[PDB]
């Protein structure tokens, strides 16, 4: 029994351990995660006054989830450095006991706070109209919390018992597609009463947002999409993972962010 090795990243890395390739690809991609949220911080910042004063809550919002973002992914990134050793007689990187051990933690945490935080901040660029702001803000908070609650629930299990892991991916699921149920009725509100110019980037959005949240689950259950003796039940489940734990990061936030900018552009002065 494996006993150092929590998560999937550490399972792996203590059995099989990691190429040089696997390593330093997957270093490079939570670098790059990080430097993305970096630079988006400081574009959020800096174009904040090109909207009007009744939009910039959303600007603020993206900066504040920048911040948050970066932080957690540059804990993660140093995380993943710091967890895993090479190994000169095997030529593999190995879990390192006199490390901390990989956690996935940073990224849940990100996710608890930004979630909500992105969720909210279209209600700022849009105008309702048959629904009430609070009633929506409270769905998306509420089911925002809870997905990632359960989700973290199940992570625990990810390695010692898939039952688990998969009941509590399943809920969480559920919290997940009422969130694209209420998001989509936010969409389709908001196209109401704007230009053609808001209701093509809306339209963008809506897709954006399906596709890059759909990406979590993803790759959540990444290492088992090709069986327990598959292909990504491995080191390159791992790489898989994070990469586009990556992408739909660099997605969900900053060109999230940037379409619901240009939006309320649109609407501004146009
Ligand atoms: C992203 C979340 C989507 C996930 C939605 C999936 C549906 C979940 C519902 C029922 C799962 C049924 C349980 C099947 C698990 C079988 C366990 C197994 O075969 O492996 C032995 C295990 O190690 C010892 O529990
Ligand atoms: C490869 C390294 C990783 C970097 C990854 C890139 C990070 C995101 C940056 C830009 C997103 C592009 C979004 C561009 C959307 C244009 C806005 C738009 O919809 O058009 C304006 C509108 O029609 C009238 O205001
Ligand atoms: C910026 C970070 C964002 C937008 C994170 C979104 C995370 C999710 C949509 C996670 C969804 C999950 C499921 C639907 C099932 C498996 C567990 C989760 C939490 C990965
Ligand atoms: C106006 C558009 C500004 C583009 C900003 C490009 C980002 C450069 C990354 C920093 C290196
Ligand atoms: C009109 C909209 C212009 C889009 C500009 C988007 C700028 C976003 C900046 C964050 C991405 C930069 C990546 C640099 C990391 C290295
Ligand atoms: C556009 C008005 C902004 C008011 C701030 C509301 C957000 C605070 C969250 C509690
Ligand atoms: C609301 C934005 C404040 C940032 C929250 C993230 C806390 C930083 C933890 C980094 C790990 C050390
Ligand atoms: C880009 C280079 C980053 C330089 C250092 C970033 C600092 C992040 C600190 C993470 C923990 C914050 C403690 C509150
Ligand atoms: C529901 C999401 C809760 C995530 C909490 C994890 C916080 C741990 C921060 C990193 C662990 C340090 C080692
Ligand atoms: C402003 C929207 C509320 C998000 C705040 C962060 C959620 C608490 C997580 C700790
Ligand atoms: C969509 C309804 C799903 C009901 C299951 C609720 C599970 C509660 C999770 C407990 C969190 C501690
Ligand atoms: C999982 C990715 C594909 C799902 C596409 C769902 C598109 C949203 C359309 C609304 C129908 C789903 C409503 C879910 C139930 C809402 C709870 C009330
Ligand atoms: C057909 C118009 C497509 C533009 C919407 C955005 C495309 C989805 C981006 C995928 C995110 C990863
Ligand atoms: C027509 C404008 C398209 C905006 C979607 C941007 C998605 C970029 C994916 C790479
Ligand atoms: C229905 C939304 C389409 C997005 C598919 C992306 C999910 C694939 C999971 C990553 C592998
Ligand atoms: C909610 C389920 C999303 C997972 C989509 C990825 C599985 C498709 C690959 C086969
Ligand atoms: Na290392």
């Amino acid at each position: 029994t494996q006993e150092l090795g929590a998560n999937f990243e550490n399972f792996i890395g203590a059995t099989e351990g990691f190429s040089e390739i696997a390593y330093q690809f997957t270093s490079h991609i939570l670098t790059l995660g990080y430097a993305v949220m970096l630079a988006g911080l400081l574009y959020f910042i800096l174009t904040i006054k090109n909207v009007d004063k009744k939009f910039q809550m959303s600007n603020i919002l993206s900066a504040v989830v920048m911040v948050s973002a970066f932080l957690l992914l540059y804990a993660q990134a140093q995380n993943w450095t710091s967890s895993f050793t090479f190994n000169e007689e095997v030529g593999r990187y190995f879990l390192d006991p006199s490390g901390d051990l990989f956690n996935n933690g940073y990224r849940y945490l990100n996710w608890l706070i930004d979630v909500p935080m992105l969720l909210f901040q279209i209600l700022f660029v849009v105008s309702l109209t048959t629904s009430k702001f609070s009633s929506v803000r409270n769905q998306f908070w509420f089911s925002g919390a809870m997905m990632i609650i359960t989700g973290y629930i199940g992570q625990f299990y990810e390695v010692s018992n898939l039952t688990a892991f998969l009941v509590w991916g399943a809920i969480s699921s559920a919290f997940f597609f009422h969130i694209l149920w209420v998001m989509k009725k936010v969409i389709n509100e908001g196209k109401e009463g704007i230009s053609p110019a808001g209701q093509k980037i809306l339209s963008n959005i809506w897709i954006l947002f399906l596709i890059s949240w759909t990406l979590y689950p993803g790759a959540y259950l990444m290492p088992y999409l090709t069986g327990v003796d598959g292909f990504l039940y491995s080191e390159d489940g791992v790489m898989a993972r994070q990469l586009v734990y990556t992408i739909a990061d660099v997605s969900s936030k900053v060109i999230y962010g940037v379409l619901l900018f240009n939006l309320a552009i649109t609407l501004s002065k146009n």
